[PDB]
């Protein structure tokens, strides 16, 4: 189980991969049975391919907007901003990903909180 | 009813407002009667307004959002904020992210406050 410090490291690593757009590298960070709920409120996405599909569908710039809050039970929450093009126009989306990592430092749970209210032009 | 995404932003912002002024009673009122609080997440959950009240009475300090509340459409939201306390002799700052799920009456059903000493600044 990653330590509070390792969680900070992994979560930041995740943002870096989304930012560069390395789907393969992003997918590899997920445990086998990892689930993704993005946005939180919608059906969880399960499986390597579906997740890769989800990220390819999505990937865009992403960067932390605050430090990773990490716990001692391999979990963490981080605030970030996604820069993308929507309705043919440059937009921003504020998100908070809550993640639970496993013993191998792989992502078991990803929950991204955000909705239209967090959408900005 | 279950707060819309906009209502969640409003409710969560209010929660920080209450912590900031130290209104224990009004904080407790925001919680469902049988709410669960995990603060810091990773520690045993505390249950019910009595324990939540004892918890906040023990803890309550200033707090403020450091970014917008991220809200969902299922009455949930997460918010980043900083807590300032003159704890440990000197003033310190604790960066936290609270994740809340509200119930059908617009009260807090659960709250998880993510943070560790790793988020404690001086």
């Amino acid at each position: 189980l990653p330590t509070a410090q390792e969680v900070q490291g992994l979560m930041a690593r995740f943002i870096e991969l989304v930012d560069v757009g390395d789907i393969e590298a992003i997918v590899q960070m997920f445990a086998d049975d990892a689930t993704v709920e993005d946005p939180f409120g919608q059906p969880p996405i399960h499986g390597r391919e579906q997740i890769a599909a989800f990220y390819r569908q999505g990937l865009v710039r992403a960067c932390l907007t605050g430090p990773v809050r990490a716990s001692h039970n391999g979990c963490g929450a981080m605030p970030f901003r996604v820069e993308m093009v929507w309705n043919g126009q440059p937009c921003a989306l504020d998100v908070i990903d809550v993640m639970r990592f496993d013993e191998h430092g792989r992502i078991q749970t990803m929950q991204a909180y955000w909705s239209e209210v967090n959408l900005s032009v």
